[PDB]
Order: structure tokens, then C-alpha cells, then sequence
């Protein structure tokens, strides 16, 4: 229905990661929270740090409890590490509750904050499978459900704003919203049409054809979910698995080959330069996953624009972006710039996954992001990999 409460309550852009804020302990100590559906931890700074100018100090939370316990993290990029504990928590502009939650008091990190993110931790929204240092660690959002009357469900709208924030305007624009245990339908436009969660760690789904500008990149559609396919808040890219990374960067440069841009620019390093308001977004193609339906043979698609794969960057007046695809070896990720797009539903009650056209994507006046459906589609359970 309607979320007023929450909406709007999100801050922050894909690069530097969105944030709502959070209260940790006894009294509240306010702390802005990155959203992340990509992991399933809730861990906040908790020592001083150059990139940190507030951290949770649990000597003066009266419901501080120590678990006597190191919690050690690895990602691609860096590490944090930490003490784990539990507290009570809150959500301020989210639902009107307090719950005894699992924290990780970060104590030393590599590669994990950001300079100028306005962030001080993370809320992993993802399954206790991937939880560390083990599944025993029960996430927050479980922790929320179970001691709450709260649905086992919440939505996400990221807003890019289609052009570069600098530091004062990040911190005073609206980011978007985090709707916990609801959808608000003021968020997006159409229809919502859900795809499954394939299995529960990661936010696991299965894509069943690719298209660049409706031409199909014809791979074995096994190729698109090597070695998984995820959705992930806590990610800026598109992300596809190196073969998909290849084939779909070749058909984007055929669709945009009235312009050649350099190798560095395709791989996501250098940023390109148009005059002010002067960006072809015609020659850039659309680009369509589809993705496994509800129904036996059935699939839909979100179908994105490249003012969602382009990423605005300051450099002048010129309007500079950033290719926000890139390979992985570890599966797709549908990251920020493509959630992005759409209005997301994540809806583990159902273990499904919603999309709709977001009420706030980027777009122009000849095309726009897609959610379109139904389409005949065979053999879908052979696209996931095992
Ligand atoms: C993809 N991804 C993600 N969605 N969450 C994490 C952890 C994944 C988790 C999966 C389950 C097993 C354990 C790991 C963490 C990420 C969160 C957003 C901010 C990032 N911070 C930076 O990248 N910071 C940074 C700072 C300076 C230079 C470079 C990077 C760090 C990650 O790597």
C-alpha cells in the first residue's frame, strides 16, 4: 500500500554505495547503515577510523552484550574484521520497533570504508547461509521477523540522479527508499512481475535469455548463471561472467558503432566526455535479461537504458560517465546501477523476487526502462548451474 514512513528514507548514489540511518544501544546511538543485500552481516565501525567521524562505542550502550567472539571477513577487494555482540536496535524512518540484534563491531578493516561515503556500516540483507562466521549468526532481518509482527518482505528503489552529486548535494538529495515489510506502490509505475529466489544465501535468481537492442546474444543460457546469478545492492556494476562479459560488450560496441571509444572506457577505468547536454543516448543499445517466471515456461524482462549502464562521474560543464559493466569470475551481479531501473520486492515470504519500472529511473524522451511480460520460455531450470 502506503509506506510514508519510509519512503524517502535512503541516502547515497551506486559508487559510494545507499544508506539509511540506524540506531545501535542504550541510549540510541545513530549511525547511517549501507544496504546491502549482497551479504548477511550487520557490521558497524566501532573504533576510530580516518574515513569515520562516528562509530559505535559499546562501553556506553547499558545493553551492550559481548559474545566473546572474533568474527574475521574476507571479500575480493579487502577485509574487515571485528568482535561480535548483540544490542538493541532501530530503524528511525522505518517500523516503529526495537529489536535485540547480532552486531559486529568492526575493530580493523582493508579496502572497506569509503572517504565521503557519509557510511559507517553495513546491513547485510541476504540469507544466514552466508553469514560469518557461520549460519548460527542469525542476520537482522531474521532477527527483525521473528521478534516483531513486521512481514517477511521489504522493497528497495535506488534513485540515481543522472548526473554528478557533489559532496554537499549527496548529503541533502533524496537517495531513495528502503520499504521494510511492504510495497509502496508510489515507487514504481506498470506491474510488478517476480522471478524466484532459486535458493536462499545470496539473492540467487536465474536469467534465461540476454538481448542487446532485441538482438538475442544466443549463449546456452547456463552461460548467464556461471557460476550464479545474484542481486546485489552492495555492488555498483553490472557485473556478468567473463564469456557474457565478452559477447555483450562486442554487441554493445556494434550498436554503438558510430562512435569508437577507447579500450580503457570498456573497461570500466576511464570516463568519457560529451558537451553539456549533448550525451547520444540514441546510439547506446537497451539492454534486456529475461528473467524465469512464476509459471511453468514462462519468463519476463527488465529492460534498462544507458542512462542506467552509464554512470555519471564529474571529470568542466562537459556530462562524463563511466561504463558500469564489468567481467566477473563469480557469476552476474545485478548491481546498483541496474536496481537502479526498477522498483526491487523482496519478498522472502513467497521467496520471490519483484520487479517493476522504478518511479524514479533515469530516462529520456524517446525511451525508457521496462518490465514486459508474459514470453514463452523452455527449459528454464536448465539455465541455472550446478
Ligand atoms: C560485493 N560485496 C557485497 N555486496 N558486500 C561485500 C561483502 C560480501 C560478503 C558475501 C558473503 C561472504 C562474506 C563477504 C562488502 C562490500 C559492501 C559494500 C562496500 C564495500 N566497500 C568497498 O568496496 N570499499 C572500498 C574502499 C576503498 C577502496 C576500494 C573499496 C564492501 C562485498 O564484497
Amino acid at each position: 500500500g502506503s509506506f510514508v514512513e519510509m519512503v524517502d528514507n535512503l541516502r547515497g548514489k551506486s559508487g559510494q554505495g545507499y544508506y539509511v540511518e540506524m540506531t545501535v544501544g542504550s541510549p540510541p546511538q545513530t549511525l547511517n547503515i549501507l544496504v546491502d543485500t549482497g551479504s548477511s552481516n550487520f557490521a558497524v565501525g566501532a573504533a576510530p577510523h580516518p574515513f569515520l567521524h562516528r562509530y559505535y562505542q559499546r562501553q556506553l550502550s547499558s545493553t551492550y552484550r559481548d559474545l566473546r567472539k572474533g568474527v574475521y571477513v574476507p571479500y575480493t577487494q579487502g577485509k574487515w574484521e571485528g568482535e561480535l555482540g548483540t544490542d538493541l536496535v532501530s530503524i528511525p524512518h522505518g517500523p516503529n520497533v526495537t529489536v535485540r540484534a547480532n552486531i559486529a563491531a568492526i575493530t580493523e578493516s582493508d579496502k572497506f570504508f569509503i572517504n565521503g561515503s557519509n557510511w559507517e556500516g553495513i546491513l547485510g540483507l541476504a540469507y544466514a547461509e552466508i553469514a560469518r562466521p557461520d549460519d548460527s549468526l542469525e542476520p537482522f532481518f531474521d532477527s527483525l521477523v521473528k521478534q516483531t509482527h513486521v512481514p517477511n518482505l521489504f522493497s528497495l528503489q535506488l534513485c540515481g540522479a543522472g548526473f554528478p552529486l557533489n559532496q554537499s548535494e549527496v548529503l541533502a538529495s533524496v537517495g531513495g527508499s528502503m520499504i521494510i515489510g511492504g510495497i509502496d506502490h508510489s515507487l514504481y509505475t506498470g506491474s510488478l512481475w517476480y522471478t524466484p529466489i532459486r535458493r536462499e544465501w545470496y539473492y540467487e535468481v536465474i536469467i534465461v535469455r540476454v538481448e542487446i537492442n532485441g538482438q538475442d546474444l544466443k549463449m546456452d543460457c547456463k552461460e548467464y548463471n556461471y557460476d550464479k546469478s545474484i542481486v546485489d545492492s552492495g555492488t555498483t556494476n553490472l557485473r556478468l561472467p567473463k564469456k557474457v562479459f565478452e559477447a555483450a560488450v562486442k554487441s554493445i560496441k556494434a550498436a554503438s558503432s558510430t562512435e569508437k571509444f577507447p579500450d580503457g572506457f570498456w573497461l570500466g577505468e576511464q570516463l568519457v566526455c560529451w558537451q553539456a547536454g549533448t550525451t547520444p543516448w540514441n546510439i547506446f543499445p537497451v539492454i534486456s535479461l529475461y528473467l524465469m517466471g512464476e509459471v511453468t515456461n514462462q519468463s519476463f524482462r527488465i529492460t534498462i537504458l544507458p542512462q542506467q549502464y552509464l554512470r555519471p562521474v564529474e571529470d568542466s560543464q562537459d556530462d562524463c560517465y563511466k561504463f558500469a559493466i564489468s567481467q566477473s569470475s563469480t557469476g552476474t551481479v545485478m548491481g546498483a546501477v541496474i536496481m537502479e531501473g526498477f522498483y526491487v520486492v523482496f519478498d522472502r515470504a513467497r521467496k520471490r523476487i519483484g520487479f517493476a519500472v522504478s518511479a524514479c529511473h533515469v530516462h529520456d524522451e524517446f525511451r525508457t526502462a521496462a518490465v514486459e511480460g508474459p514470453f514463452v520460455t523452455l527449459d528454464m531450470e536448465d539455465c541455472g548451474y550446478n
